[PDB]
């Protein structure tokens, strides 16, 4: 068969990480998505994931609000099918952050969502918790979204000409994971790169993330 979420895959039965085909709400249409269930109490939805450079994110709005990249590695799973969910019911937000070092960290919000492309998919988070910073690293009030080709953030620049990727940026912002990838030996002092301010600076690249989401009812 084919599901709503990660969320129902799990708790139908499937316990073990892998691609699964989702459906979008109301129709027939579906999309193959990366399920983590050995993690975090499992059911999660994995909506990017970055861990190894293989993937260019400088990519257009057209391509981040339909998805892009392969489920099985780095992708952007697609801004349309994460606002229809996210605006079905409460979800919550998990981003899973690696360094270099080995060591790991993340930051969990109660409650995330995106607006219609109406409003250029504009972010709304709320309540924080986690071990990735104790104030949010994505702007708050959540910014429109904003690529290559779509000027939607609140600087007298073009954060995505300037810093690569798309992303909720303000006058950037203290965040971008879908910034430029760094190896190991290059990965500091670099202000284009893999960034979440409020666990690793603005400087320091990382090494992997994972934007993942699930039903606060869970």
């Amino acid at each position: 068969i084919s599901f709503r979420d990660c969320a129902e895959v799990f708790k139908s039965g499937h316990t073990t990480n892998g691609i699964y085909t989702l459906t979008f709400p109301n129709s027939t249409e579906e999309i193959k998505a990366y399920c983590d269930m050995e993690a975090g109490g499992g059911g999660w939805t994995i909506i990017q994931r970055r861990e190894d450079g293989s993937v260019d994110f400088q990519r257009t709005w057209k391509e981040y609000k339909v998805g892009f990249g392969n489920p099985s590695g780095e992708y952007w799973l697609g801004n349309e099918f994460v606002s229809q969910l996210t605006n079905q019911q409460r979800y919550v937000l998990k981003i899973h952050l690696k360094d270099w070092e080995g060591n790991e960290a993340y930051s969990l919000y109660e409650h995330f969502y995106l607006s219609s492309e109406e409003l250029n998919y504009r972010i709304h988070l709320k309540g924080l918790t986690g071990t990735a910073g104790k104030i949010s690293s994505i702007s708050q009030p959540g910014n429109d979204f904003s690529t290559k080709d779509g000027d939607n953030d609140k600087c007298i620049c073009k954060c995505s000409q300037m810093l690569t990727g798309g992303w909720w940026f303000d006058a950037c912002g203290p965040s971008n994971l879908n910034g430029m990838y760094y190896t190991a030996g290059q990965n500091t002092n670099k202000f284009n790169g893999i960034k979440w301010y409020y666990w690793k600076g603005s400087g320091y690249s990382l090494k992997a993330t994972t934007m993942m989401i699930r039903p606060a009812d869970f």
